[PDB]
């Protein structure tokens, strides 16, 4: 029924938590990620030996910093999370550039997307939100959506699980009409605000939610159990 899901780590204490995250038996299939700033690239590389675990990289744009991050054997990135867009002026196409191209690269791709406060409060939720998976769309082909990953956050204390499941569920019919119901069936879609152990729990069981991007810290953990 659903896709294979994702718990992903988004850093923005290291040591101890690496020793942790590989002294922790993960019973279910799941993808779990761990995304790193270029200047801690290489300790979280060398330590975290976790086999069902993966590094990312985080907001590369430019084409040969793409390459050396393969050859370094990096594989993942995260793009677009809010603050790329809210304080250092990422805007909707420079996001959708920066995951065609990661792409083009042999990179899997989680491409962040999400209305702030006064956006919700006015009722411009799915406008806003669809927006920019469509700018996303645009440079990407149908073929490409193997290799992406959606996470919902919102810039907006938790959404209770109705409030994620609305926008989760928006999308998703989105992407069904627009880019096709096999795509939309096989797509993994991220909760990106909120999550600690017990909420994480009860909002993945909700019918269009395949997983989190969270904080990286201990509570992690318990947030990967919560992905069944």
């Amino acid at each position: 029924s659903k896709p294979q899901p994702i718990a992903a780590a988004n850093w923005k204490s290291l040591s101890e938590l690496i020793d942790l995250f590989n002294s922790t038996s993960i019973n279910h299939d799941v993808q779990c990620v761990v995304a790193s700033t270029f200047v801690h690239l290489a300790m979280t590389k060398e330590r975290l030996s976790h086999p069902k675990f993966v590094i990312a990289a985080q907001n590369a744009g430019n084409a040969d910093a793409l390459a050396s991050l393969k050859d370094f054997g990096v594989n993942w990135i995260v793009l677009g999370h809010s603050e790329r867009r809210w304080y250092y002026g990422e805007t909707n196409e420079i996001v959708a550039d920066k995951v065609a191209a990661a792409v083009a690269s042999g990179f899997m791709v989680i491409a962040c997307i999400g209305e702030t406060l006064q956006e919700r409060e006015s009722g411009r939720t799915a406008v806003v939100v669809l927006t920019q998976i469509a700018a996303i769309a645009k440079k990407l082909k149908k073929a490409d959506w193997a290799k992406v990953v959606i996470a919902y956050e919102p810039v907006w204390k938790v959404a209770t699980p109705q409030q994620a499941q609305e926008a989760h569920a928006l999308i998703r019919s989105w992407v069904s009409s627009k880019i096709g119901a096999d795509v939309a069936g096989e797509l993994r879609i991220l909760y990106g605000g909120s999550v600690n152990g017990k909420n994480a729990r009860t909002l993945y069981q909700q019918r269009d939610v395949n997983g989190f991007l969270a904080g990286l810290k201990p509570e992690f953990v318990d947030i990967i159990k919560a992905t069944q």
